């Protein structure tokens, strides 16, 4: 029930998305870092950072969430033909934490997008699944995502997993944790 | 529930629901700068999803890209949403024009088939991509700005099939469709 759908979006955020941008994701970094970001102390960090929030509470803009989380540049966009689209497109963007009114970090960050789709089919009454169903198929997507990426050769240490639940919460904070963590 | 329907609800909620209200304007712009206002979507029940329309059937050749579209959607700023647009070939001369794509879902289907952790065999995938088409077409049915943006075309056809014309039932579709305006 609960495990087949949130298997079946881990899966598909890794098929679809994270085996295809995860290889070529160091390169892009390195590349705006020498030449487009020379701060020595304000490097992009080498991971994609991925937002879980356990409710599924996805929003649109993510700087807004957060006035401590900039949006500065964008990485160099990847191309590829897929399913009969020419050209699908991959961006990514970077953001700057701040702390204190300084620069504490520099990564690029955003939200895995099939937790909106839990919250939709939760709100919907044609999926026919409840709120509890939600938060359950939540833990298990972030779990069958962990397996994945413990598996998977495309990562190479390039992916962090970001996952809390739920205001007294700052998100820039939640990154900066694990950001000083692996530094 | 099952693989399929959050494929299916992921498909419209981080597709169809964005870009179809969006359909008409884009054409329109293309018009601007005689191709059908509806977005074409093949569900190849086999889950065959070639990444080159042409290689499926070479009477398909890529004409013209519509204008993008973008918007905030996650964490990503501006994430790109972009169409083809394909001319159909009948005796080496055009027929028709429409904008066509796979269902990419079904795509990740068979991927899915293929990767040992993911505990998926064959005849999983098929009845997958069967309910994966029934769930979308639901779903499009209780939202009609959104049905008659779009066509969809289910089909299960093998590759040692050479009865089958893509181009052709595609065709079909598109004079069935304007016999009907
Ligand atoms: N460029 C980019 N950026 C960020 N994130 C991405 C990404 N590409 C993939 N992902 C991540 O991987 C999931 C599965 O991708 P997939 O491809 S296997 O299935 C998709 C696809 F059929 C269709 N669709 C959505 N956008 C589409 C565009 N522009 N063109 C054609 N078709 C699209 O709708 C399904 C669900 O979209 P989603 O956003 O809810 O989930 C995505 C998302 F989380």
């Amino acid at each position: 029930g609960n495990f087949n759908v949130a298997h079946g979006l881990a899966w598909s955020y890794y098929i679809g998305y994270l085996r295809l941008i995860l290889p070529e994701l160091q390169a892009r970094i390195r590349t705006y870092n020498q030449h487009y970001n020379n701060l020595l102390r304000g490097a992009v960090s080498q991971r994609l950072y991925i937002l879980l929030p356990l409710d599924c509470g996805v929003p649109d803009n993510l700087s807004m969430a957060d006035p401590n989380i900039r949006f500065l540049d964008k990485l160099p966009q990847q191309t590829g033909d897929h399913a009969g689209i020419k050209d699908r497109v991959y961006s990514n963007s970077i953001y700057e934490l701040l702390e204190n009114g300084q620069r504490a970090g520099t990564c690029v960050l955003e939200y895995a997008t099939p937790l909106q789709t839990l919250f939709a089919m939760s709100q919907y009454s044609q999926a026919g699944f409840s709120r509890e169903d939600r938060l359950e198929q939540a833990k298990l997507f972030c779990r069958t995502l962990e397996d994945i990426l413990a598996d998977a050769p495309e990562s190479q240490n390039n992916c962090r997993l970001i996952a809390y639940q739920e205001s007294s919460f700052s998100l820039s904070q939640e990154v900066l944790r694990h950001l000083r963590q692996e530094e």
